[PDB]
This record gives C-alpha cells, structure tokens and sequence, in this order.
C-alpha cells in the first residue's frame, strides 16, 4: 500500500512505527540489505524504486540530499505515482528543489508534500520529534494521520511546497548558531581560567535550559566531537542551502557566513570525520588553544 | 538579624532585593520606600559602612562602582569587611577593586545576578559568586533569601562577571539568530509569527526564546526593559574581556554593529531587543 523509499538512520525507525501502527509498506533502499529488519515486521521489499509505487497511492522518501531526491524522482517515476498520488518528501533539502519537484508532480496530477523532520533517530523511536508540512491541503490532510504515528508535533506551513523546507533550514541554522555562541563563550571563559563544564552547567541549567543547548552544550564543553551523530561535511552542505535560500529572497545572514567559515576552516584542519558540532572548535583555534 | 547590612544602589534590582532582606529580618542602612518596611537612609555612602560589616552594591555601570568604592570607603570597610558586588561590570574592574579591598583586609565578592525584577520578587533568579571562600560563606545565607540557584565560580573575584557577560552575549546572539531566521522566512512569504511559534515551542522551548522571540516576531520592542545603548555597553565589555585573554568573538562583533547601526538610525530609546531590526534593514524591510 504505502511506498517507502530510503531506509537510513531516520527511514528505518520511521518505517518500523508505520508497520507497528498497521500500515502495509513496500520498501526500497539503494543498499538492499538495510530493509531486511522491516520484512520481519510485515513489509515487502522491491529491487527497483518504481516497482514500489502505486498509481494514486502514497510514497514517503527520506534521502541524504537534493541530488538523491532528484535522481530518484524522475519524470517516469512521478508519472507512475500519477493522479491523486501523494509524495511525502522528508529529506532536508532546499525549498527550490521542493518547489521544482512539486511542479513536476502536478504535471501528472500528483501532489508533493514538503515534510522535513525535526528529530534525531532516538527522538523518532520515542515519538518526541516534530514535522513541518507544506503543499496541497488535500494531500496534507490525507497523510497527516499517518505521520502523527512517529512525531509529537505536526506544524502546517500552507500551500507553498518549499515553505516547510525553509523552516527546517532555519531550525538547523539556529542549532549551528547555538554551537558557535557556546564555542565563543566557553573559550572566553576557558582563557579566563574558568572550566568549560562549569560555565556550561550554569548557563544551561537556567537561561538556556532547552534540549538543543543541554545536548549540544556538553559536546562543546568537553570539545569531544566523537562519536559522530551528523558527519562534519554535512554541516557545510546544510549551511550552504540556507545561504542560497536566503540570497534568493535578498536576505543576508551574517551569522550563517561565520558558520560556513567554521566548516571550511575545519576541513582545512582535517576535521571531516568529526561530528558537525566540531564547528565550535574554530573559536578554540582562533584563541590559540589547538 | 546580627548583620546590620549596608545596601548601596536602589534601582530596578536593588529595591526588590533590599525588600526581601528587610522582610527576612535583616537590618539595612540604604543609599524612601524602604524606610517604610524598616530601613535607615544615609546621604553619603561611606556613613552606611560599618568596619568589618557587610555591604551590598548594585549600580548601573563600572564607573558608578569605582567612583563609590574609593580608597577611603574601602579602608572604612576594613579588616574582615565583605563587599557583595552585584553590578554587571567587567571582570577587570572586579579584580582591580578586589586588590584594593584586600590591601585594607576586606573582601570583594563578585556576585552578578541573573534575574529580571519579577524573578527577584519570586526568589526564582540565579546568582554567580566568586572571590574569597570565607567571605562567600558569610554572605551565601543572605543571598539564598532572594535567589533560587547559587553558583560558586571559585577564588577569582572577576570569574562570576565572565559568566554574566557570557550569558548576556548568548542572549544577544539569540536575538540576532531569530532576527536572521525570521527575516529569511518572512521574505520567503512565511509569517514571522508561524516560524516563531514552531521553533520556540519545540527546539528552542526556553523562556529566553519564547519571550524575546515574540518581540522579534512582531518587531515591537516594548516595554523598554533595557535601553538600547546599554546593549552596546554590555557587548563592548564582553569584547574587551575576550580581547584581554586573546579570544576573538565573531558573533559579538556582529552584535556590536547592530547597536552602532541602530544608533545611526535613531533607535537609542528602543529596547535592546531592537538589535534584531538589523536583519530587517539589511533585507530591505524597514
Ligand atoms: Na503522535
């Protein structure tokens, strides 16, 4: 019944909840072995993504980037999805990529729903994550009861298929700013003979007592960016999507320029295998603490 | 009770702190509405000081504190005297004053406060303390009456001041990132209110984001809690502090320019939250 394309760190747990909730899934992944835990839960697997699509049915996708979504959602695949078909596109991609693809879906009477997820894999299993939806109202109304199974909050951002994507980029931009201001602040404290952990504990106990600052603050305090939750080069990819998006509506983003340079400089320093949180090491570099 | 306390400075934070100490039973010599609850007023601050006693000060800036804590007054505070300094001042001013205090056998405690006037009135605020161990042991029971959390940052008399400036810096950064993000959304045809509501009820669900985010979402920087030029003064203390320990602060440089440009645009009478208008100006929305 429901096609599910892309079974990475988020696709796997998302698909497991939809199977547990009684939905029939036909799944696919570029790496075929990732789908076998879902076959035990009732799902069916196919060798080619187009074999998973039902004319007028629902297809979910969760892929790494803009090129992965465009490569998969070819004209011939979208045409099979066809009239009244609905694509719930959960990848973190550009508003422009979403609006372009949404346009192609409407050629065949199908609907593209921009559905970026605000959840790390643990938050999905715990169903404490959130989703933003944008696109056709009838199509959002059809899939809203499905996505309620793996998130707490569902936020609607209207008709524009790329609007929810703007919110996701803005959210990730604010996370990156939080990392940077803590790097700066904790380095200033450190060079003043104050432990990074003590300033972190005080400030996030009170003023900055939100999950982003407590989870990311511990990384910045210890300045240990291993194990990896999101690979370092992927932070650069995301801030560049934000900068492109803002530039296209003539909006400067001075903080985002600084974040971008932290990633570029970090790659010059051989930090490609660290977590994206390691952008916060730039403040340590500049203050001579390498 | 036993401690007859000198309370110097009675502004927006000074008055509600002095109130709680008067209601808790402490005898206060301030420097008229506190005379009503049981205090005694003096004309010259030095006459409020008891040798070996305790003095609280909460003053508007570094200048106000150094001018009041002269060699004369600190000598009068003298042997075993304790000064609890609650002003948002630079660590350098605290460290300089502290050396003056110990030359005459007194102790300076850096004790900047993290609270709006309403958090003080509720005993919900936090305070950071640093300075001499014995002095903090003496005044902790007194500060516990008007704060919830007490955080000890050791012997360095300016270390608590570093935490305070870092906190104010992170608040300014939060205003700036919401200005940038909400302006990007806005120019993509999304209301500032909708992006604000989603992000500040999930990822950024802390009063700092929900309270300042509302101001940034409507670009209405009211009521005036902290005048715009005080934002520039505070970010300048952070930048000086960071420079003295050879630490660049690139976000703070951006914050500073938002205030300088706002003053060029005549915003001196708006709330410091209006630093967030910069993103709108740059995106051609003002
Ligand atoms: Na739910």
């Amino acid at each position: 019944k429901i096609a599910f394309l892309g079974l990475g760190n988020l696709g796997t747990p998302i698909a497991e909840i939809l199977l547990e909730a009684g939905y029939e899934l036909v799944v696919w992944n570029r790496t075929a072995s990732k789908a076998e835990p879902l076959t035990k839960l009732g799902a069916t697997v196919v060798e080619n993504a187009i074999d998973a699509i039902t004319p007028g049915g629902i297809v979910f996708s969760v892929l790494a980037d803009d090129a992965a979504v465009e490569e998969l959602f070819s004209m011939e695949l979208v045409e099979k999805l066809g009239k009244d078909g609905v694509h719930v596109s959960m990848s973190t991609i550009s508003p422009e990529t979403s609006r372009q693809l949404a346009q192609v879906h409407e050629w065949y009477g199908a609907h593209y729903v921009g559905a970026p997820i605000f959840a790390r894999p643990e938050a999905v299993r715990a169903k404490v994550g959130n989703i933003c939806l944008s696109g056709n109202a009838g199509a959002k109304e059809r899939i809203k009861p499905i996505v309620e199974n793996f998130v707490k909050g569902v936020f609607d951002f209207g008709d524009d298929p790329g609007a929810a994507n703007v919110i996701k980029l803005a959210g990730n931009f604010m996370i990156a700013c939080s990392l940077e201001m803590m790097g700066e602040a904790f380095t200033m404290a450190e060079k003043n003979g104050i432990s990074r952990q003590s300033i972190y504990e005080m400030l996030t106990s009170t003023l900055f007592a939100a999950p982003i600052f407590q989870n990311y603050g511990k990384l910045v305090a210890s300045n240990t960016y291993e194990p990896v939750a999101f690979r370092f080069p992927l932070g650069l990819k995301d801030i560049n999507l934000t900068l492109q998006t803002a530039s296209d509506v003539n909006a400067p983003m001075p903080f985002a320029d600084i974040i971008r340079n932290r990633f570029i400089s970090g790659l010059a320093k051989g930090r490609e295998n660290l977590d994206w949180g390691a952008l916060a090491l730039g403040a340590s570099d500049d203050a001579g603490l390498t």
